[PDB]
């Protein structure tokens, strides 16, 4: 679920997906991230939705 | 200044450049855009310096 994270940031920065597919599925990876344990994938997953939304 | 840290991070997530050019670059870039005033890309360089250097 970490190149998951970078398959979409890739995949928007190409061109080939939106701010609203790309942030559905970030916020769908977050969550299956923050109720596993790991805090090296809540902040890949929460830089990931920062670039997305805003930048 | 911008499209420049978006190649820079898009040439490191497809894994052709390095971590340390990458982070080198960025924070000339981060460098250059807290010496312009223009906090828009400063967290946006900050972000794509963080997603290089850890994650
Ligand atoms: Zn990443
Ligand atoms: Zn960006």
């Amino acid at each position: 679920l970490k190149g998951v994270v970078d398959t979409v940031l890739l995949y928007y920065l190409k061109g080939e997906v939106s701010k609203e597919a790309a942030v559905a599925i970030l916020e769908k990876i977050l969550k299956v991230a923050k109720a596993l344990g790991d805090e090296e994938l809540i902040k890949h997953a929460s830089l990931a939705i920062e670039h997305v939304k805003m930048d």
